[PDB]
């Protein structure tokens, strides 16, 4: 009781090719449904949509949410990382938790005294076998404060199963963690544990110095030939003929290449300028989506894509990318100024543009009496010969996701971007221990429903040891970098207004340094 | 299922397109309303993975 | 009733860094120690809320 359960170890340090990091933060803990379980479907509803049907259970437990970056890296540091390395991969992960306390609450006549009940407890555990429905990879708010000095409550916990409208199937499952071992914990006593990642491809945080169509030499010509003439051109007469030619520096467009662009999914385009968009509500109808088991759901953010082509800064994919909201944003119908969009001009290097056709192809075989057929392609799969780059990550973005334990998975690279694993870090869950109120003087068959409402709190931290491939480029010309513009601004960046609320100016990318293709 | 792997009690801290036109009376004009993903609008929430490959076929009855 | 020492600005040029108020200067002065009461939140809601907390038990040590 009279001894700290540890020190506040929160720093960023660089010893060379590795980087260690940790962030201490203070949390709180509220009970839920008075330690009771629940069932959820079109109940505390919305009305009727096989597409908005669900089935799950709200449990009296809580969990941790730190699958983002602005939670482990202060801005500046992140920057440091960006301008010097090409890629990185997180290897080690530690976890500490301490300085627990317990508070009770008596609300008498509106007058409520809050003292502590040092003798109460809690219990937490981990799932190293991943038998519990994974909850992360959904970017649910309530992540560790992007900021360090603020404090927060731990979001309750609830999962779902295979459902059929407002009813469940037989195969639907139902779990209860009260079935799992858990290091019990009383005040003053500490708890920590440790895990280590496994092998993963360093997410390449850089752009390309060339595009798939300009990888050849401009001073020469391919020693091959290609079709350049279907008809004669020598006067005023048209006849069937065949003119073949090589590929020159002036006809680069036709030169035979060796590789192929990446996969694609056409999407409707939209403008940041309100008046340039058609006047029709197509948010849900003209939207790109897939059909599964009758429930039609959107396809966001969809595959890896390019936001727009050159100078189309006015447009972006309908639901092809990420979006962020400056601090102080609410739940619905907010405008474009309370948000921030993601620019993906960095991939025009190799991947197609969402609002663009993949390309054209033919539908028939012509003859002297048959016209040359030509169709379009807005849907595209992959073939041998393609190469692409997954979605880039953002500081205010997600970090990794749980690879579905299945028999078939392909280039499991998540769509929101990040890292996947067959055995991801674990989920840690905690709850306030139940403590009943004054029970009757005689017996009563039924269980109890009266308890002392209370809550507990404390501070925690996490260590992350990563790997990084420092740059070796000998580009002579000075590359681009990330910096806060040097002009004068009333409110600094990543500062806190005269009120203490901490907000970010813009979202941040990583594909800044240009490495050769 | 691939569309129900998130938590029902919370919302994505991201936003998505929810309005193309204005809706406040008897007038239609170009506008943009963005919103987060809630437990009531799960259908629109941004997921992270994608369904499998396919080949359309004609249906038939028993 | 006066000052004792002062922090020499970490620069490239300094001359007879003897402070003006008087006292002693150092390229590596004693350190600054800072403390604060740890934050402890009040009764949080029964359901979730995106926003962080602003209600705490005012206390002092």
């Amino acid at each position: 009781v009279g001894n700290s359960s540890g020190n506040w170890h929160c720093d960023s340090t660089w010893m060379g090719d590795r980087v260690i990091t940790t962030s201490t933060r203070t949390w709180a803990l509220p009970t839920y449904n008075n330690h009771l379980y629940k069932q959820i479907s079109n109940s505390t509803s919305g009305g009727s949509s096989n597409d908005n049907a669900y089935f799950g259970y709200s449990t009296p437990w809580g969990y941790f949410d730190f699958n983002r970056f602005h939670c482990h890296f202060s801005p500046r540091d992140w920057q440091r990382l960006i301008n010097n390395n090409w890629g990185f991969r997180p290897k080690r992960l530690s976890f500490k938790l301490f300085n627990i306390q317990v508070k009770e609450v008596t609300q008498n006549e509106g007058t409520k005294t809050i003292a502590n009940n040092l003798t109460s407890t809690i219990q937490v555990f981990t799932d190293s076998e991943y038998q519990l429905p994974y909850v992360l990879g959904s970017a649910h708010q309530g992540c560790l404060p992007p900021f360090p000095a603020d404090v927060f409550m731990i979001p309750q916990y609830g999962y779902l199963t295979l459902n059929n409208g407002s009813q469940a199937v037989g195969r639907s499952s139902f779990y209860c963690l009260e079935y799992f071992p858990s290091q019990m914990l009383r005040t003053g006593n500490n708890f920590q544990f440790t895990y280590t990642f496994e092998d993963v491809p360093f997410h390449s945080s850089y752009a390309h110095s060339q595009s798939l169509d300009r990888l050849m030499n401009p001073l020469i010509d391919q020693y091959l030939y290609y079709l350049s003439r279907t008809q004669t051109t020598g006067g005023t007469t048209n006849t069937q003929t065949l003119g073949f030619s090589q590929g020159g520096p002036n006809t680069m467009a036709n030169q035979a290449k060796n590789w192929l662009p990446g996969p694609c999914y056409r999407q409707q385009r939209v403008s940041k300028t309100s008046a340039d968009n058609n006047n029709s509500e197509y948010s849900w109808t003209g939207a790109t989506k897939y059909h599964l088991n009758g429930r039609d759901s959107l396809v966001n953010p969809g595959p890896a894509m390019a936001s727009h082509k050159d100078d189309e800064e006015k447009f972006f994919p309908q639901s092809g990318v990420l979006i962020f909201g400056k601090q102080g944003s609410e739940k619905t119908n907010v405008d474009i100024e309370k948000v921030m969009i993601t620019d993906e001009e960095e991939i025009r290097t190799t991947n197609p543009v969402a609002t663009e056709q993949y390309g054209s192809v033919s539908t028939n075989l012509q003859r002297g009496n048959r016209q040359a057929a030509t169709a379009d392609v807005n849907t595209q799969g992959v073939l041998p010969g393609m190469v692409w780059q997954d979605r880039d990550v953002y500081l205010q973005g997600p970090i990794w996701a749980k690879i579905p334990h299945t028999d078939g998975h392909f280039h499991p690279s998540p769509l929101m971007g990040g890292f996947g694993l067959k055995h991801p870090p674990p989920q840690i869950l905690i709850k306030n221990t139940p403590v009943p109120a004054d029970p009757p003087t005689t017996f009563n068959q039924s269980k109890l429903n009266s308890f002392i409402t209370q809550y507990s709190t404390g501070q925690v931290s996490v260590e992350i040891e990563w790997e990084l491939q420092k740059e070796n480029s000998k580009r002579w010309n000075p590359e681009i970098q990330y910096t806060s513009n040097y002009y004068k601004s009333t409110s600094v960046d990543f500062a806190v207004n005269t009120e203490g609320v901490y907000s970010e100016p813009r979202p941040i990318g990583t594909r800044y340094l240009t490495r050769n293709l």
